[PDB]
């Protein structure tokens, strides 16, 4: 009955000091939890994390088929933590951006620090001796497959790649800046330096009743250093408004109770707050003071 857990106990005890943390998890355990951490926007998201957002000091890589939200959450990232007093630093090597949208998820684009590099080789560097200045909290590279190097332009990647990754890695966990990596490729290292993966897919085209609203989306966190991974979490995005944080509050507010789904009709403890998901979300929109309290609700019950 003992000895064997001790032994256990014990093992991935040394296992984690000379190999860190999250080096031997259970999909059971509720461990840690660092005063440092991004909110995705998403609870949905930030629980699935474990840790309630990205845990910052980390790269963390978020790969996805085009159209799927990737740069949304990104975006959204760069967001939250923009509202907090520190500034965040973009990477553009796709070109396209669209700040209005981003201005919508909440981006304060006039003090977002962009910069277009000429080959893959420039961008990483500059991302380095950028966030080597530990101003930055999020910086945000975008697009992995978009960094073609010194050579092409004139197994290259990958190599080009590794380079900073274990050059970048090391400082980035001194300065407690957290870096985002949009991808697809440059595989390899980015597949083993990140501490923290989401794996980001379109599921359903919300119907609006009209022809379309945003659409249903899903992220599962196939690494997770940091909490317990292959987690995941679903929610929308609205055109043009980003991640609903009114929609997300809901199918939270009842996979844990808070609120009852008494037939297309839903209720919060007695009063009602809408008939119909939107209808609530309208609600809960309208309705910050109880929306809040809702998320609140939600942070206890779960943190």
């Amino acid at each position: 009955a003992p000895d064997r857990e001790k032994a256990l106990e014990l093992a991935m005890a040394q296992i984690d000091k000379n190999f860190g943390k999250g080096s031997v998890m259970r999909l059971g355990e509720e461990v840690r939890q660092p005063i440092s951490v991004i909110p995705t926007g998403s609870i949905s998201l930030d629980v699935a994390l474990g840790i309630g957002g990205l845990p910052r000091g980390r790269v963390i890589e978020i790969y996805g088929p085009e159209s799927s939200g990737k740069t949304t959450v990104a975006l959204h990232a760069v967001a939250n933590a923009q509202a907090a007093g520190g500034i965040a630093a973009f990477i553009d090597a796709e070109h396209a951006l669209d700040p209005e949208y981003a201005k919508k998820l909440g981006v304060d684009t006039d003090s977002l620090l962009v910069s277009q590099p000429d080959t893959g080789e420039q961008a990483l560097e500059i991302a380095d001796m950028l966030v080597r200045s530990g101003a930055l909290d999020i910086i945000v590279i975008d697009s992995v497959a978009a960094l073609v190097p010194r050579a092409e332009i004139e197994g290259l990647q990958a190599r080009l790649m590794s380079q900073a990754l274990r050059k970048m890695t090391g400082a980035l966990n001194n300065s407690g800046t957290t870096a985002i990596f949009i991808n697809q490729t440059g595989g390899k290292a980015l597949k083993f330096y990140a501490s923290v993966r989401l794996d980001v897919r379109r599921i359903e085209t919300l119907k609006d009743g009209t022809d379309a609203v945003g659409n249903r989306t899903r992220v599962k966190v196939v690494k997770n250093k940091v909490s317990p991974p292959f987690k995941q979490a679903e929610f929308d995005i609205l055109y043009g408004q980003g991640i609903s944080r009114e929609g997300s509050l809901i199918d939270m507010g009842v996979e844990h109770g808070f609120i009852r789904k008494s037939g297309s009709w839903f209720t919060y403890e007695g009063e009602q707050l809408g008939q119909g998901k939107e209808n609530a979300r309208k609600f809960l929109l309208e309705n910050t003071d109880v929306a809040n309290e809702i998320e609140k609700k939600i942070k206890e019950k779960l943190g």
